[PDB]
């Protein structure tokens, strides 16, 4: 009420049409709760949709608020795509700011993959394992992420933290890139500081991002290579046993993670190409999409 929150009639949802439910997850993407929205779709005003609702914490500063507004406005400018988390609406009047986005019921991609490990990869940590993925399913996962990044890059959006923990999976097994709308911090950052889930984002950074804080579409392609490695280890942890100060050394001297046990030579070579030392020599997302499209069609669904 103290601030001028922007009301956009095309996106604004009355507060009374949002039935809030349980908090979602452990807060990696903010204070997010599950909800049911009534009549999100103006042609179907009596139908309910499950949605995720982002809000600010109790300790939120004016900086946290401006960031959430900016994230909302950035999602509008980027537009809709099947393979990103899409904006569905917002509540800016008669209460705290709510930003309403698509709900992904199967967790992030790392958790999705780990729960589908065969009991025979590292162990399956889920107490209720889910059915194993085919080789085609895994390549299709990579294809969908590539398609989401190709769309984001076409809108001049650089993700800067592309990783399996930032891909969410819907009930229909659609991959959606998350947390792309975020303004870049104006301060320098700590290379050793984990997120709230304890991830160590330096292991997804291209060397030019590591050493000189240069982020481009080409550095997202490097991260995509790390994500491909995460997919074919079914949620593995990159650079196992390598401390940060080692990692800096190792990348400079030109080594790269070893191929996952269950990964074709062709997909490993795509990983290695994404990890070209020279940014200009990496594939583009346009090329990756085309190549993964072809690989999906040729990859067996039988094992
Ligand atoms: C740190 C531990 C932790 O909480 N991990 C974790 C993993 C997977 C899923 C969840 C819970 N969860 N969060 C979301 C979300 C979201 C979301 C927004 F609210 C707003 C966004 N803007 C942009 C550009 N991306 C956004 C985004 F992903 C969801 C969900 N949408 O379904 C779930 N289930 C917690």
């Amino acid at each position: 009420s103290e601030y001028e929150l922007p009301e956009d009639p095309r996106w604004e949802l009355p507060r009374d049409r949002l039935v809030l439910g349980k908090p979602l997850g452990e807060g990696c993407f903010g204070q997010v709760v599950l909800a049911e929205a009534i009549g999100l779709d103006k042609d179907k005003p009596n139908r309910v949709t499950k949605v995720a609702v982002k809000m600010l914490k109790s300790d939120a500063t004016e900086k946290d608020l401006s960031d959430l507004i900016s994230e909302m406005e950035m999602m509008k400018m980027i537009g809709k795509h099947k393979n990103i988390i899409n904006l569905l609406g917002a509540c800016t009047q008669d209460g705290p700011l709510y930003v309403i986005v698509e709900y992904a019921s199967k967790g992030n991609l790392r958790e999705y993959l780990q729960a589908r490990r065969p009991p025979g990869y590292s162990y399956n940590p889920s107490h209720n394992p889910e059915e194993q993925l085919s080789s085609k399913d895994l390549v299709s996962c990579a294809y969908q992420v590539a398609r989401g990044m190709e769309y984001l890059a076409s809108k001049k959006c650089i993700h800067r933290d592309l990783a399996a923990r930032n891909v969410l999976v819907t009930e229909d097994n659609v991959m959606k890139i998350a947390d792309f709308g975020l303004a870049r911090d104006i301060h320098h950052i700590d290379y050793y500081k984990k997120t709230t889930n304890g991830r160590l984002p330096v292991k997804w950074m291209a060397p030019e991002a590591l050493f000189d804080r240069i982020y481009t579409h080409q550095s997202d392609v490097w991260s995509f290579g790390v994500l491909l490695w995460e997919i074919f280890t079914l949620g593995g942890s990159p650079y196992p046993g390598v401390p940060v100060e080692e990692l800096f050394k190792l990348l400079k001297e030109g080594h790269r993670m070893d191929k996952p046990s269950n990964c074709t030579n062709e997909l490993y070579m795509m990983m290695r190409d994404c990890w070209h030392a020279v940014p200009s020599q990496r594939p583009t997302f346009k090329q990756l999409v085309e190549d993964l499209d072809r690989i999906v069609a040729l990859t067996s669904n039988q094992e």
